[PDB]
């Protein structure tokens, strides 16, 4: 029979199998849809199918760099993993996002997805961009095996919507974001540090945008205000451990609920549209008024200066 080889599953190499050996002796390891056929000799209904191979030449090192972004000889395989099982999940439309059937520990990455629907968000490696245009389609199962992979988790695994956010915002074009800080100190007195990308969005220590505008109490080398000068980003997100909190519909774009334990603990999900939506999952509840435990919370921004 003859087979597809790639690595990315868009350069397909035809190619002449023997029946007699396994995949394995022949192109090393080897998948089909997410399963492991390293140790599988090919079947006939094989014939002309499309199997990953973990790059064995510099041409399939190099279609593997320039789709994934990545020469991590695991990654492949930890995908092909994780794809295995997110291909089982269900992905239900919930007041038209794309969400997950609760599964396997999925709360974190459904909260993820959620979220990714609602912010603007250019993917630098083609795998990540091409599966999250596939995902807000209501296909995903690909896109959510490549956060699991990029982000080093495992099915079952537990998971922080803050971790994964960030892992995935280091695969994201925000190189053009911008955060100027100015700190200020009873005795040291004033300075300003710019922050770019990543750490540009992200702020751990407090739910309210309006707060951080406002400053808030951080430790000095000598306690101090950092307030926030100039913010040049399409959403920030706002972090801190769970704490009551009330989200009043318009105020905010979408928030991270977290109910339990440090770690074992469950997430659900807050969007502000006309009024406030809850997706646990494939449930969907609704409310004018929102108080409970959140983690973190999106706004929206474009270009902020400060009045003060
Ligand atoms: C940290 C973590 C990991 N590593 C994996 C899965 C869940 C959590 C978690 O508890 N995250 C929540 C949102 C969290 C994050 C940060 C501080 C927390 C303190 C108490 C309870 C929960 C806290
Ligand atoms: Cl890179
Ligand atoms: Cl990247
Ligand atoms: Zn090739
Ligand atoms: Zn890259
Ligand atoms: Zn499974
Ligand atoms: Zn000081």
């Amino acid at each position: 029979i003859k087979v597809f080889t790639t690595v990315d599953n868009i350069n397909l190499h035809t190619q002449v199998v023997d029946m007699s050996m396994t995949y394995g002796q022949q192109f090393g390891p080897t998948y089909l849809d997410g399963a492991d056929v390293t140790k599988i000799k090919p079947h006939n209904s094989h014939e002309g199918k499309t199997f990953y191979v973990l790059p064995n030449d510099d041409t399939l090192r190099v279609e593997a760099f320039e789709y994934y972004h990545t020469t991590d000889p695991s990654f492949l395989g930890r995908y092909m993993s994780a794809l295995n099982h997110t291909k089982k999940w269900k992905y239900p439309q919930v007041n038209g996002l794309t969400s997950i059937k609760w599964a396997d520990n999925n709360s974190y990455l459904a909260t993820a997805l959620l979220t990714l629907q609602q912010i603007e968000l250019k993917f630098n490696p083609p795998a990540l961009q091409d599966a999250y245009y596939r995902a807000r389609a209501g296909e995903a199962a690909n896109f959510c095996a490549l956060i699991l992979a990029y982000c080093n988790k495992t099915v079952g695994e537990l998971g922080d919507v803050r971790e994964t956010m960030s892992y995935l915002f280091q695969h994201a074009n925000l190189d053009s974001c911008k955060r100027v800080l100015n700190v200020v100190c009873k005795t040291c007195g004033q300075q300003q540090t710019t922050l770019k990308g990543v750490e540009a969005v992200m702020y751990m220590g407090t739910l309210s945008y309006e707060q951080f505008k406002k400053g808030v109490q951080i430790p000095c080398t000598c306690q101090a205000t950092k307030y926030l000068v100039q913010q040049e980003s399409p959403f920030v997100m706002m972090s801190a451990p769970p704490a009551q909190y009330e989200l009043k519909h318009g105020t905010f774009t979408c928030a991270s609920e977290y109910t339990g334990n440090y770690q074992c603990g469950h997430y659900k999900h807050i969007t502000s549209k006309e009024t406030l939506y809850c997706i646990d999952g494939a449930l969907l509840t609704k409310s004018s008024e929102y108080k409970g435990p959140i983690t973190d919370v999106f706004y929206k921004e474009n270009s902020y200066t400060t009045t003060i």
